[PDB]
């Protein structure tokens, strides 16, 4: 698949850090694809055009589909994105994406020129 630049490594290890355990009380809602029928959100591909998730980034990742840090942070962002979209601002879940946001925007600041 080929080595990873020196900045999609850091955004590998932002990733990483984002599905492990010492962030796992406010990422867990923003692990994998929402489910509405599950969930009975059933206007949430009428809101969100574009889902996006950690486990997706995760695969995109390991397919090399991004092809800069750029891209992957497009992304990320989109998901928090849709979390602000969809849900009223003093939800619970908005405060878990919130949270996890401020992780990975610090972290991504720290990319190597
Ligand atoms: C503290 C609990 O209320 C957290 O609920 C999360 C969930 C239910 O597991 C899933 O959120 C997924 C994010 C991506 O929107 C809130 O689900 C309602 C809509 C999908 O946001
Ligand atoms: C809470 C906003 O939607 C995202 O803020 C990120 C900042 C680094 O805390
Ligand atoms: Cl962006």
């Amino acid at each position: 698949m080929g080595k990873l630049s020196e900045q999609l490594k850091h955004c590998n290890g932002i990733l990483k850090e984002l599905l492990s355990k010492k962030h796992a009380a406010y990422a867990w809602p923003f692990y994998k694809p929402v489910d509405a029928s599950a969930l009975g959100v059933h206007d949430y591909h009428d809101i969100i055009k574009h889902p996006m998730d950690l486990s997706t980034v995760k695969r995109k990742m390991e397919n090399r589909d991004y092809r800069d840090a750029q891209e992957f942070a497009a992304d990320v962002r989109l998901m928090f994105s849709n979390c602000y979209k969809y849900n009223p601002p003093d939800h619970d879940v908005v405060a878990m994406a919130r949270k996890l946001q401020d992780v990975f925007e610090f972290r991504y600041a720290k990319m190597p020129d």
